[PDB]
């Protein structure tokens, strides 16, 4: 359900997940592969 006053953990969890999927140089690699 809703996540009140737990934002300071939820937001960083989704951000950490994002950087697990996409690295820091994905724009280099994706363009060259395409």
């Amino acid at each position: 359900e809703i996540t009140p006053d737990l934002w300071q953990e939820a937001c960083w969890i989704v951000i950490s997940s994002y950087f697990d999927e996409k690295g820091l140089v994905r724009q280099q690699l994706d363009s060259f592969d395409e």
